[PDB]
């Protein structure tokens, strides 16, 4: 009795082993192979965060748990998950071609980044749709953003609540919550890109839900290009806020990210921690969603709402 549908889960992508660093970053750098020192530095960062093998596995687990959960919570549709990536195989186009080959004629897609941007989400969605158009006989309805799904907001609200409950009374009263996402070039403003506004809205929703009156919005992990990227960067924001008001604890919620990848494990857990240790403040960074049941149910709800179910 069920209708079969493809579930196209898209993501930035991550290397599978250390030997993939070169090609993964060359792709990210638009064809410019990292110099030897940079290649070695990257290997060192990945070693520091515990290894590469767990990275892509989280993403795989997210798509797999999402598929099974969607299949268990409703009885009209049977979903088959397909992972499509931007910077390493399986690429977005490979996944759509596989759905077509397997006989899928109808699919719903969702990107594993909650905020919409012209730079990433819009482009991922456009690519998936152009491949389906090229092949024919297959259509895709794509989720554009989901940062405002209540269940997702609640996930972070409750992790933030636990973190503040865990602090000594003196920290609890002199803490600063920093909500961030991946920085992008400021030129996206030329298109009226809502990306910045959505991150600020996530920060408002989370702080408000957790009853946090002192918070700030920051960006992290910017690429190196001659044109300016969205700021302030979390490292600078932390120091400036400390110099101006003397906060004793900083809590980082990298809401734009959904997994324990390099951006969180190194750019927050190491780079932000260097700063907090330098100023004598405590560092807190609540658990990323990863493939936990609570997150998977939030994503399932986002997908069913998009299909009017
Ligand atoms: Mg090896
Ligand atoms: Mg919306
Ligand atoms: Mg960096």
């Amino acid at each position: 009795s069920r209708k079969k549908m493809g579930l196209l889960v898209m993501a930035y992508g991550t290397p599978y082993k250390e030997e993939d660093i070169e090609r993964y970053y060359t792709h990210i750098r638009r064809g410019r192979k990292p110099e030897p020192e940079m290649l070695q530095d990257l290997k060192d960062r990945y070693e520091a965060i515990g290894g590469i093998s767990p990275l892509a596995q989280i993403t795989e687990q997210q798509a797999h748990n999402l598929e099974q959960h969607l299949n268990e919570i409703q009885d009209e549709i049977t979903f088959k998950a397909y992972i499509g990536l931007k910077h390493i195989e399986p690429f977005i186009e490979d996944a759509v071609a596989e759905m077509h080959k397997d006989g899928i004629t109808e699919a719903v897609s969702i990107v594993l980044a909650p905020h919409f941007s012209t730079f990433s989400v819009q482009s991922y969605n456009k690519r998936a749709k152009e491949e389906a158009e090229k092949l024919g006989g297959l259509t895709i309805t794509s989720v554009e953003s989901w940062y405002d799904e209540p269940k997702f907001v609640t996930y972070w609200v409750d992790r933030v609540k636990e973190t503040y409950a865990s602090m000594p009374e003196d920290e609890r009263e002199n803490a600063m919550l920093i909500v961030s996402a991946h920085s992008l070039p400021e030129k996206i403003k030329e298109f009226g890109d809502p990306y910045p506004d959505q991150l600020h809205e996530s920060a408002k929703l989370i702080a408000e839900g957790a009853g946090v009156s002192e918070y700030a919005v920051g960006w992290q992990s910017e690429g190196n290009t001659p044109d300016p990227w969205l700021g302030p960067d979390v490292q600078d924001l932390t120091r400036d806020l400390f110099e101006q008001k003397g906060y004793q604890a900083f809590v980082y919620v990298p809401v734009g990210f959904v997994a324990d990848h390099l951006e969180v494990l190194y750019d927050n857990d190491y780079e932000c921690k260097v700063v907090t240790d330098d100023i004598g403040a405590s560092y807190y960074r609540p658990e990323m969603p990863n493939a936990k049941p609570e997150f998977i149910d939030a994503l399932a709800t986002v997908v069913l709402k998009k299909l009017g179910r």
